[PDB]
């Protein structure tokens, strides 16, 4: 079992918790509980690659991380602009410009759209990673989100 090792990212409330809850348990966590730092392994077959995933949910492992998923919230201008801030902080302790990382933006259901698409696609792009938008509410793209960050970083092993 191939390991990767994912740790999320971003400022508080914006579902880090809820995506990965959705992912390791098919539930959709509605009360707000602000998390201190929780870990979770879940095994799973990524592109018929058997993986172990090594999920750390923090609060709004830099050292210990493969892939950072940097979450912002499409309704919370805020967050989008505190992505900068994780990312390079990551940067600095990496000590690299090609860490493996996915930029999400959680909440698509939610109607109070500040962060437009496009902002967030220009983001990315300049980042050179993936965006995902998600729903950890109705989960949607939230498989997409963690696999895709687990390709990333096995693209990445492999040059
Ligand atoms: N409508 C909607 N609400 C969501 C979604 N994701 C999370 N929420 C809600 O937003 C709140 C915060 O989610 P939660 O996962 O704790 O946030 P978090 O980033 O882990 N916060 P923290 O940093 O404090 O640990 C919860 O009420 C949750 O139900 C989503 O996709 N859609
Ligand atoms: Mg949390
Ligand atoms: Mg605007």
């Amino acid at each position: 079992m191939t390991e990767y090792k994912l740790v999320v990212v971003g400022a508080g409330g914006v579902g880090k918790s809820a995506l990965t809850i959705q992912l390791i348990q098919n539930h959709f966590v509605d009360e707000y509980d602000p998390t201190i730092e929780d870990s979770y392994r879940k095994q799973v077959v990524i592109d018929g690659e058997t993986c172990l995933l090594d999920i750390l949910d923090t609060a709004g492992y830099m050292r210990t991380g493969e892939g950072f998923l940097c979450v912002f919230a499409i309704n919370n201008t805020k967050s989008f602009e505190d992505i900068h801030h994780y990312r390079e902080q990551i940067k600095r302790v990496k000590d690299s410009e090609d860490v493996p990382m996915v930029l999400v933006g959680n909440k698509c259901d939610l109607p109070s759209r500040t962060v437009d698409t496009k902002q967030a696609q220009d983001l990315a792009r300049s980042y050179g990673i993936p965006f995902i938008e998600t729903s950890a509410k109705t989960r949607q793209r939230v498989e997409d989100a963690f696999y895709t960050l687990v390709r990333e970083i096995r693209q990445y092993r492999l040059k």
